[PDB]
């Protein structure tokens, strides 16, 4: 029994309440935990259930490669996949989380579930990298993350993962942009690498946002910043036309003095036009570990 409940001020019942104000104050943990680190600047001894969730992820990764666009917009191809993640979910955190109850799995399985995509639209938005966060959420709330040992390596090793398993979904599948956000929307389908991005060069004493324009800056730091990465898959689509006729939010935001307020105007940007949209809101599922 857990499931979706929303429409059109249950939705003021929404910012008010303490589920938000707990799940957005977790978001900024993590954003912040990784307030100064390349990609690839992991806390310490990695802690063993960062591995397990690593460790899963590449369980996903794997169901990928078992099916094959054997067959525009949009490749069907993707529901075998996801019907695999569906019929595997309970039975794939178990594996890797021997800790957690039958009871408790019924609460994550779900998320874990609807993390990739669409069954029927056979595409992918903002909705769906929350769900993910909700089911990182959730295991967090089950005792399965330490918040200050593990918190920069949720970021920069599970997300960071979850990302490289979307683009090959996103490409092998041709997963269609939610769109659900206008036209000053990001990016076809994700926002918070941007987030922590912009998180991860506060503190850079080189950088500025406008660097995102400078090719060699780009493919430089595509691997090591998700700020930069993310514009470099941008820049493969967009082939030498200008970042304006691909995405003009994040044109606009590249003419913004320093990351540091960046950062802060993606935060009242997600707070904002993420979790405070119907249309997105009212497919967040509820669950115990996130009650109302």
């Amino acid at each position: 029994p857990e499931k979706r409940l929303l429409t059109p001020d249950d939705m003021k019942l929404w910012e008010e309440s303490p589920t938000r104000a707990h799940f957005t104050k977790f978001i900024i943990d993590l954003a912040e935990s990784v307030k100064g680190h390349e990609n690839s600047q992991y806390k310490e001894p990695i802690s063993e259930s960062i591995n397990s969730m690593m460790n899963l992820l590449s369980q996903i990764k794997d169901i990928t490669q078992k099916h094959p666009v054997i067959k525009r917009f949009g490749k069907v191809e993707f529901r075998d996949f996801y019907d695999e993640v569906s019929r595997n979910s309970r039975k794939i955190l178990r594996s890797e989380f021997p800790s957690l109850t039958d009871e408790q799995l019924e609460q994550l399985s779900i998320y874990l579930d609807e993390s990739w995509g669409n069954k029927r639209r056979i595409d992918y938005g903002s909705g769906h990298e929350l769900n993910f966060m909700c089911l990182l959420y959730g295991l967090y709330s089950y005792g399965i993350f330490n918040l200050s040992n593990d918190s920069t390596n949720l970021v920069l090793k599970v997300f960071i993962e979850y990302l490289k398993i979307m683009r090959i979904l996103e490409t092998k599948y041709w997963l269609e942009p939610a769109g659900s956000h206008g036209v000053w929307g990001l990016d076809d389908y994700h926002f918070l690498p941007f987030l922590f991005g912009a998180f991860q060069l506060t503190t850079h004493k080189h950088l500025k946002p406008i660097s995102i324009h400078n090719n060699e800056l780009v493919e430089m730091f595509a691997h090591r910043y998700l700020y930069f990465g993310c514009i470099a898959f941008i820049n493969k689509v967009k082939s030498s036309a200008s970042l304006r006729w691909h995405s003009p939010m994040l044109d606009d935001i590249s003419g913004v003095k320093t990351w540091s307020k960046v950062a802060e105007g993606m935060i009242k940007m997600y707070k904002a036009e993420v979790l405070s949209k119907l249309p997105i809101m009212q497919h967040f599922y509820f669950s115990e570990f996130l009650p109302c």
